């Protein structure tokens, strides 16, 4: 109970900020991870012996893709973490609890394929989750964790509290479906703008969450240059393998899978920071100011993919 974690002096002050990469040392992730939960919700809201068996098992549930990895899933948990320290009194108790445990799980045995690709194949997710297909199996794999003995991190609250924290976590991984995302931030665009928004409506506080968790969820276009550009790697690694699946079933993959059009790399890269990045922390910052720090990050980023298409990098 008087046991704190403690980082490096280094990673104790970076870790505060919203453009914090978690490094490449995989040992130190859970303890970055308590660190965060320690300072975010208190040394008390989980029982320290459940909640470290809890992310070891979380952990060995996640896959050695080459992106939606278990780096990924503590990447997108510190960035809500930032988030929750810059927004303190906007938030319950419960909300602080759940939302860094959703993040830790949102992409649970993620297999590095889209919906798409699943129904174009006819997995069998497909046809038990017809729509948000992986979002839903993610939840699934969450609430299976939390039911394995010595794993129920949330024992010690009473069953309505129970109940309240479960709900917030599944429409927090259902949120991460980025195809919801767009008439998600629609609508509280609408709402902010007529001045109809109100934190006390349950259904407003639901929207505010997923847009948050889109937030969190595509947070490496926040980082330093060289973190972006290389979580980008990462991530056309993954792209491209799809389109090589698509290929294989007889399908024109989107030039966005297709190893073919790597060349067009940047222009795609811009497409989806103004279609989908830039209006996604505008919205955030209008609803939370705090946050505008992804926003102004975001942009320069967007400007760093400018300068490669000006064949300047
Ligand atoms: C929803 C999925 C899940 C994984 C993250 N995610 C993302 O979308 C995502 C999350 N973070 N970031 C940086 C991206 C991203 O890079 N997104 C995109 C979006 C559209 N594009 C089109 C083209 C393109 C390329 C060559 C040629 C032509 C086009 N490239 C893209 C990249
Ligand atoms: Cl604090
Ligand atoms: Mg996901
Ligand atoms: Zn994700």
């Amino acid at each position: 109970g008087l046991m704190q974690f403690t980082l490096p002096v280094r990673l104790c002050k970076e870790i505060e900020l919203f453009h914090f990469d978690i490094g490449p040392f995989e040992n130190m992730w859970p303890g970055i991870f308590v660190y965060m939960v320690h300072r975010s919700c208190g040394t008390s809201c989980f029982e320290l012996e459940k909640l470290c068996r809890f992310i070891m098992s979380v952990k060995k549930n996640y896959r050695r893709v080459p992106y939606h990895n278990w780096k990924h899933a503590v990447t997108v948990a510190h960035c809500m973490y930032a988030i929750l320290q810059n927004n303190h009194t906007l938030f319950t108790d419960l909300e602080r609890k759940g939302l860094l445990i959703a993040c830790l799980c949102h992409d649970l045995d993620h297999r590095g394929f889209s919906n798409s690709y699943l129904q174009k194949f006819d997995h069998p997710l497909a046809a038990l989750y017809s729509t948000s297909t992986m979002e839903q199996h993610h939840f699934s794999q969450t609430v299976s964790i939390l039911q394995l003995e010595g794993h129920n991190i949330f024992s010690t609250l009473s069953s309505s509290e129970y109940e309240q924290v479960l709900e917030i976590i599944r429409k927090a991984i259902i949120a991460t479906d980025l195809a919801l995302y767009f008439g998600n931030r629609k609508q509280l665009e609408e709402m902010y703008q007529t001045g109809s928004l109100n934190l006390n409506n349950q259904s407003h506080r639901d929207r505010v969450i997923g847009l948050m968790m889109t937030a969190c969820d595509l947070c490496s276009v926040t980082k330093l240059w060289p973190v972006t550009k290389l979580t980008a790697n990462d991530i056309y690694a993954e792209f491209w393998a799809e389109g090589d699946e698509m290929k294989k079933l007889g399908i024109q993959p989107i030039p966005m899978m297709d190893r073919d059009k790597k060349d067009e790399v940047p222009q795609g890269q811009l497409g989806f920071y103004n279609a989908v990045a830039i209006p996604c922390y505008t919205t955030l910052t209008q609803i939370l100011p705090p946050t505008e720090p992804l926003l102004k990050a975001c942009r320069d980023n967007l400007s760093q993919w400018e300068k490669v298409i000006r064949g300047e990098e």
